[PDB]
Order: C-alpha cells, then structure tokens, then sequence
C-alpha cells in the first residue's frame, strides 16, 4: 500500500497473508480474505505458479511474533475457469483456496463479509485497502499491515478515456487514483473494504495497477468485483 498508515493490530481480522516456500524459508506474496473457517478468497494471478503455499491468519508484523498468528497449509486451489494469465484485463482474477485445516475464529481472526450478488457501489464510496505490499513503486514490502482510504471511481468514469479506458470491465471495481494512495505489488489478492449499511464488506480483490507505477493520477487501483462472483463462490464452497 502506497501512501498508507499502519492499521491498528488485528483491526481487519479477515485479512490473510499468502506466502510461498522458497528454499527453507517463507515469503509473503499476496493478500487474501478469510471467507469460511477453511476457505480463503484471493486473486487468481497469485496462485498461477506451482509453488507450495501457506496461509497466515491473525498476522500483523510479518517479521516478528505477534502472539496472534495461526499458520495453515493450502489443500486445494480453485481458480476461476475463465482466468487467462496472459490477459489480466479480461478479468476473472479470483481464486478460492481450501485450507488443510479449519482455523480458530477469535479476536484476531474473523470471516470477511461479502456483498449481495450484483451490488454496485455509487461513485466515491468510502473504502479502505489493506495489505503488506510495497509502500512505494519498486520499493519494498511493509513489515506491518498498512491501510489507506481509497474511495471508489464508478465504471462510467473509470472506463472513460481520461482514466483506464477499455482496459477496465464492468466486472471490476476501481478505487483511488489520487496519485498519492494506492495498492501495489504484494497487495494483490487482498481486500477492498467498503462501508455499506453500517458495516464493512469486502467488495474487491486487488488485481492490478498501471505499468507506469502503483500510485498514478487517474490510474486507480483495479479490483475484481466480488459481487459479480457470489454465485460462483457459493457453488464452489458448496461442492468442495
Ligand atoms: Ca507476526
């Protein structure tokens, strides 16, 4: 997250850290959202490579023991059938991970609230992006969970020539673009928390930013619109 601030520890309890094994150590690569005690929602491009993955819930500081963490392996990876790694702009950047074991829900680990199917947010709706991603374009990961206020930019505006153009589809959500705050590598797969009817619900899965950089004016961070995949998500978890 570029231009963010440290989140209160465990204040976004559904946020998870997706890590892969490199040699004898682990490395954070993406964010994700705990949607069931044994299911995590993340981006399809996060699990494109064939690596050994593990999920960490209740995490805050990636380099030290917070005394609230739970580590669990990934038993099954279900990528959306239409995902095309060579065309992130085509959408479908979403994947569900079945954990090897059910995590224990508590003060630091809770399920993320998903929007009702088809829900579209009005322009400039209040949302927050969270993650351990780069804090600057081509910079380095954050040690502690970061958050940044990132209001939405509706489809009409986001798909206009002044912004992303035809690169963005109606199956995506745009947020930010103020040139100061944005998501960045490492935030991918993470949530976009938006305030709806008094509660924060996960409306987006961090998907991509401009090749020019993370925080670029009029180039909002783009997210997979969760509400477009509710039926798919329910069908996977009910038959797996
Ligand atoms: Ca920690």
């Amino acid at each position: 997250v570029v231009g963010g601030t440290e989140a209160q520890r465990n204040s976004w309890p559904s946020q998870i850290s997706l890590q892969y094994r490199s040699g004898s150590s682990w490395a954070h690569t993406c964010g994700g959202t705990l949607i069931r005690q044994n299911w995590v929602m993340t981006a399809a491009h996060c699990v494109d490579r064939e690596l050994t993955f593990r999920v960490v819930v209740g995490e805050h500081n990636l380099n030290q023991n917070n005394g609230t963490e739970q580590y669990v392996g990934v038993q099954k990876i279900v990528v959306h059938p239409y995902w095309n790694t060579d065309d992130v702009a085509a959408g479908y950047d979403i994947a569900l991970l079945r954990l090897a074991q059910s995590v224990t829900l508590n003060s630091y680990v809770q399920l993320g609230v998903l929007p009702r199917a088809g829900t579209i947010l009005a322009n400039n709706s209040p949302c927050y992006i969270t993650g351990w991603g780069l804090t600057r374009t081509n910079g380095q990961l954050a040690q502690t969970l970061q958050q940044a206020y990132l209001p939405t930019v509706d489809y009409a505006i986001c798909s206009s020539s002044s912004y992303w153009g035809s690169t963005v589809k109606n199956s995506m959500v745009c947020a930010g673009g103020d040139g100061v705050r944005s998501g960045c590598q490492g935030d991918s797969g993470g949530p976009l928390h938006c305030l709806v009817n008094g509660q924060y619900a996960v409306h987006g899965v961090t998907s991509f930013v401009s090749r020019l950089g993370c925080n670029v004016t009029r180039k909002p961070t783009v997210f997979t619109r969760v509400s477009a995949y509710i039926s798919w998500i329910n069908n996977v978890i009910a038959s797996n």
